């Protein structure tokens, strides 16, 4: 589908964000299912309902919050997306990612994702943390991506590499940061590939998926990545194992990797 | 897609009906390629064509005539869609699975579903019978679903398990049946994979499909079964192989079957 | 997506083409990315700006010059597309593939489809010639097809094969013109698998597609391949490697097989 939204159109949400805050956050946090508590941690927060956000989505899916709250974070600037958007609450991507081309707008360099995935890899457990290595786009492969339509060369290149779409620097940070924890569980690492969704997989799928190389499983993030990379944010993230086919620890480890993001 | 049709508009259809008949079926059954037959088994039948069914959207392909039977089926009453509708034919999943939404609110509380498959397992000939245990929704990989847009609550969940769709004592009884039935050639059983269509695969596609663990292919049947469990319908199917990559047979066999469904 | 071009806007086209040139091609040549040179061999060469042509969609990608020019090349009538659309330009595929079925009206018999595409055959360098002796549709799984809604029967069929889609008639006059030309490196030849684009892949899908049984990676010609296809039309190509994951070699090749095409 061919995006809907103008230059303009995201340039009059970040001036209107600009003007409503003194907050200038350098990163973005996305937080998926059931990961909304993060915000529990800003101080000096400021909020806004998305329906108050100029040309903003809507979040309807339940533990999805759907607002923007501004705040320091580990004595780090951040604005984050307390609940995000989904293609199968029947947006298509242009407006799923949105707000990651808003953030660039607004001067924000970093942008982290998180979601709830289920695990295909055997020897993850529930409650598991799967730092995202790489990513497989399923509905991309039939040509649903936020990127089609005509260019928009003040956002990005035509054609943007894919294959270099989580830092590696992080990667490295986000480790380290584990040990310093003393995380008795190790943090696991490895390819999230995306699905349409609503409805759970079924045993075939399921056995498919693992046999492509996925890692994780879920119904979001590549698309806002995708768009990320495109407009030259540096990205990193994880999944939360909700389930075999932690959120509070998360939260945690996400505010100590703050100190750890660059500039 | 986003649905466009109102749980209004179902309930439209649903009262339509019920009050231009006397029938009130517990059973439906969706008659795919070449199953156009199994209307001949019906007694006390009534017929309404498609197009004169407010709501309901039309069979364009050869061999599906396009009609809505209710009758007594082996002392069960039961209504059957003689013919049905393909995303090729340019209709979008929330068209294609209208019926079975109504069914629902006509009382019916069993769907099965029946289609023509090219067979991928290479233990299959054609004729054979093969029960559905389980399917591989690749548009749904790319979001293309009938549950796609707001949830209807008065339907089912957002987000509805699949793993669990074909019903499991079912299975069991359609074994015991064609035991019965004497049947030289064994009863198959196996995962279908729905693709999108009109056009046939090609072979580099098959192999792909067969390495994903399918065992038929065909163009229908997977957005029914989801909407049908989204729903809480009891669901079963069978496919009938067509080919290699039995029709009056399997009619005989779902008529047999009427009686070992519950209620 | 259902098809909105009509019967009667191809024959406008084709109509408008017929009187605007004496030229009557039997062959048709689909230059892709970096192949534009190949209408620097026509001889009594016409070209004609695609925005000056009724209902013709147009080229915004870079190399990708727009251009419709009839000529003769090696003694033979042609008329080729300097430049072609892509999905991720925004385009359903039933305006993707119009100038096929215009050529189908102008009385054209084969088709020639080129592309610049990844290499995922580890045996495959850069500057690989690629013969297509089969594909791998990924949209089409989840339905994007440009024959997708109802039939045009004055066309083809409804369920058009695709077994054989890429002549093999065609694939052995490749062969043997490779071997006349002495060429150094041998004739490559696999399966094409086509994704929506635009952005590059991830390393973990590269590995899905190969283990797909992909031999090179592109965003192009399969969907027009399918309507040359349905169509009736003869068809063969070639993938230029300009990448692992000989444009001038290429032209050369095409010009050669000119004299191979029957007819
Ligand atoms: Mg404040
Ligand atoms: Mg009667
Ligand atoms: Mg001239």
């Amino acid at each position: 589908m061919a995006n809907g939204y103008t230059y303009e159109d995201y340039q009059d949400t970040a001036k209107w964000l600009l003007s409503h805050t003194e907050q200038r956050p350098q990163v973005a946090v996305i937080c998926g299912s059931g990961l909304g508590g993060l915000v529990n941690k800003l101080t000096q927060a400021q909020t806004f309902d998305y329906s108050e956000i100029p040309n903003f989505p809507e979040s309807t899916v339940p533990g999805h919050a759907g607002r923007l709250v501004f705040g320091i974070l580990n004595g780090r600037a951040c604005v984050m997306m307390q609940g995000r958007f989904h293609m199968y609450e029947g947006y298509p991507f242009w407006k799923v990612t949105f707000p990651v081309r808003v953030f660039r707008l607004l001067g924000v360099e970093t942008l982290v994702v998180t979601n709830a995935a289920g695990g295909l890899n055997p020897n993850f457990e529930v409650g598991d943390i799967m730092l995202i290595r790489d990513h497989i786009n399923l509905p991309g492969f039939s040509g649903e991506n936020p990127l089609r339509g005509p260019n928009e060369e003040r956002f990005g290149v035509r054609f943007p590499a894919m294959s270099d779409a989580y830092d590696r620097d992080m990667r490295q940070k986000a480790h380290s940061t584990w040990k310093q924890m003393g995380e008795q569980r190790e943090l696991q690492e490895g390819t999230y590939v995306m699905l349409g969704g609503p409805n759970f997989e079924t045993v075939a799928e399921c056995r498919l998926l693992r046999n492509l190389g996925a890692d994780a499983v879920g119904m979001s993030t590549v698309p806002e990545v995708i768009v990320a990379r495109h407009c030259g944010l540096r990205v990193f993230g994880f999944s939360l194992i909700t389930n075999k086919v932690a959120a509070q620890k998360l939260e945690q480890f996400v505010s100590l990797l703050m100190a750890s993001i660059p500039v």
